[PDB]
């Protein structure tokens, strides 16, 4: 549907990941949904597993919206905001591990 650019930065690596996540256009998704997509590329691109996220000092991602607002999420947390956000409002995502 739509392509959302993202980066993955890890304190244990000089070279950062720069790629695109695919979403269905104009679809409402939860932060739990977004977590699944973020965790998948973390494991595929950097070999960072759920175990590694738990063992990290800090694991988070920032969703930047087209209107200039943003939301920072702690990847270790199991508490999510009913947050239903629309896929088409996402501008970019920055993922950061320790």
């Amino acid at each position: 549907g739509s392509t959302v650019p993202y980066t993955i930065t890890v304190n244990g690596t000089s070279q950062n990941i720069l790629s695109n996540l695919t979403f269905n256009k104009n679809q409402n998704i939860s932060y739990k949904d977004l977590e699944g997509k973020v965790k998948s590329v973390l494991e595929s691109n950097r070999g960072i597993t759920d175990v590694d996220l738990r063992l990290s000092k800090q694991a988070k991602y920032t969703v930047n919206f087209k209107n200039g607002t943003k939301k920072v999420i702690d990847l270790k947390s199991g508490i999510y905001t009913a947050n239903l956000i629309n896929s088409s409002d996402i501008k970019s995502i920055n993922i950061n591990i320790d």
